[PDB]
């Protein structure tokens, strides 16, 4: 423990130095396409906000690590932070996956979808998944928001090793309902898209190359972004439900690369799905 002195505040930083810009720029052009009839944008709108509330929540993290693990502002900003970063981090798969499933009904039915009202449906699910986010993320606030140790750390959020259970099977369950299931959904979307439109006499070998590699891309940027650190804590889990602090001592550095890795899906996401789009571009381009 203590080799995460370089690693996630460079990530951090580089985050907060280019994501914020980025993210602001998505967001805006995300609008820009809500004012048009559109329902993608409100997915888009409300990934960009995620995207800026995990980027506000970043830079007390950074201070965190680089201070050797100390949570220097006091209790009530553990719990804060801590609940603003790990909500957000899992409502941007959620509406990743809601992309991904918006767009494959777009492409498979095209004369059945969306046709009516589809600003509302869409803002109804987006608040049913912020429901469901909070209400999965509250009981991790309901503990104790600091643990200090004897080895200059006093931990926020974390436990090496984890306290009985309890924290182990909401772990286990943070995993296989956060990540695999909306991951799942966005793999599976995206393969149908790719799929229906095969038959179709419209698309040349050209045009159907750039949705292979959208398809193909998406799904692989959001896994190797969200990996690691799902991967991890599954790991962690899972042993904590089976050695003292051998694993944990192995696996630290490993965790908080997993999670600076994961925290870097906030210039991934912008970039793809605003600068990507040619449309969103060209309003991007009108935007400035």
């Amino acid at each position: 423990s203590g080799l995460d002195s370089v690693l996630p505040p460079s990530l951090y930083a580089l985050v907060f130095t280019l994501g914020l810009p980025a993210n602001l720029l998505a967001l805006w052009a995300a609008w820009l396409q809500v004012r048009k009839g559109r329902e993608l944008g409100v997915y888009l709108l409300n990934l960009s906000l995620s995207d800026l509330l995990l980027i506000c929540a970043l830079p007390p993290w950074t201070d965190y690590y680089l201070r050797r693990d100390v949570w220097g502002y006091g209790p009530g900003a553990c719990r804060l932070f801590g609940f603003v970063f790990y909500t957000n981090l899992y409502v941007g798969a959620a509406f990743l996956s809601c992309v991904s499933a918006d767009r494959y009904l777009a492409v498979a039915h095209p004369l059945r979808f969306p046709g009516a009202r589809p600003i509302r449906s869409a803002a109804a699910v987006s608040a049913l998944i912020w429901m469901l986010e909070l209400a999965a993320n509250a009981p991790p606030l309901l503990g104790e928001a600091i643990h200090r140790d004897r080895y200059n750390h006093t931990f926020c959020y974390e436990s090496y090793p984890l306290s009985g259970r309890g924290a182990a099977l909401a772990n286990v369950g943070r995993v296989l309902a956060g990540f695999l299931l909306p991951w799942g959904v966005m793999m599976l979307c995206y393969a149908g898209l790719l799929r229906a439109l095969r038959g179709s006499a419209s698309c040349e070998q050209r045009e159907r190359r750039r949705v292979r590699r959208l398809a193909l891309g998406l799904p692989c940027v959001a896994l190797l972004c969200y990996g690691p650190y799902h991967a991890l804590l599954l790991l962690r889990s899972l042993v904590f439900l089976v050695g003292g602090c051998a694993l944990e001592e192995r696996l630290f550095p490993a965790y908080h690369a997993s999670l600076a890795l994961a925290t870097l899906n906030c210039l991934a996401d912008p970039a793809l799905y605003c600068l990507a789009c040619p449309g969103a571009r060209g309003e991007v381009a009108k935007v400035v």
